[PDB]
């Protein structure tokens, strides 16, 4: 549950691919719609995430991205430790599935508003990260976790 | 200089358009390459930014985006107060021009590495936000401390 640990998650809707990075300790997410999940796309997505948050470790979402030389290259470039995403703790499988279900539910709730899926996915990221659960939001928690970490060191 | 204030900045390279949002108090940025600066692109970029950080106010980069119905609609959706970016303090213009020069210099430093401009721009966002200035903190550190301190008050 370190401040630096993120998990990649790839989910499908409307025949399109949604790539999600979840900051494990907070539940905070970033997401994008991509044409298909290739090493190049996943690498570019990781480069963007790591320029925005202090990404120390990524649990990749599958073996092909764990194997990908293009993904390993972006992890090397951005200072990220690439790990597998094996759920040694099986409650992981479950948290990620519930998150994909919540995100898809929010996407359906904004369909009268967003003409393209990529808009609906960013509206879903916005509502996911601002939702109060404290009740703190994921957005609040990730900032508190990383700030507290910067202040301990 | 509040924790919620961002400034839009649009700069040009390779005849392509780079759209930047700067968190004014920290210097932290996010950026994208877009085909042209249209209200729809700026709107979509603001929606993404605001799902990621608690954006309270955005100083728009020009009058067309200030005017744009599409931009105003994304600001309404995301809870953002849209303001002009008139530099009432003239040292603003200078600070933005210098960041555009520094960003372009980093893009040049990575051209042996990135085949597409959009990759070079994300590597630049990365190196910009991680740079220690000039006991010195990075922009990435400052934005987290600023917003965390604001949340705790
Ligand atoms: O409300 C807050 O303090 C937030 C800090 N970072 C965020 C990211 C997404 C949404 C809300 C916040
Ligand atoms: O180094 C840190 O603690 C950072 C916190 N937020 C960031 C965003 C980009 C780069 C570094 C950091
Ligand atoms: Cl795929
Ligand atoms: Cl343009």
């Amino acid at each position: 549950s370190s401040p630096g640990i993120w998990q990649l998650d790839c989910t499908h809707l409307e025949g399109k691919v949604i790539l999600v990075a979840v900051h494990v300790a907070s539940g905070y997410i970033e997401a994008e719609v991509i044409p298909a999940e290739t090493g190049q796309e996943t690498a570019y997505f990781l480069l963007k995430l790591a320029g925005r948050w202090p990404v120390k470790t990524v649990h990749t979402d599958n073996g092909s991205n764990f194997t990908s030389t293009t993904v390993k290259a972006a992890c090397w470039w951005a200072g990220i430790k690439q790990e597998d995403g094996i759920p040694y703790n099986p409650q992981s499988q479950g948290v990620i599935e519930s998150m994909n279900k919540e995100l898809k539910k929010i996407i359906g709730q904004v369909r009268d508003q967003a003409e393209h899926l990529k808009t609906a996915v960013q509206m879903a990221v916005f509502i996911h990260n601002h939702k109060r659960k404290g009740g703190y939001s994921a957005g609040e928690r990730i900032v508190d976790i990383i700030a507290t970490d910067i202040q301990t060191k």
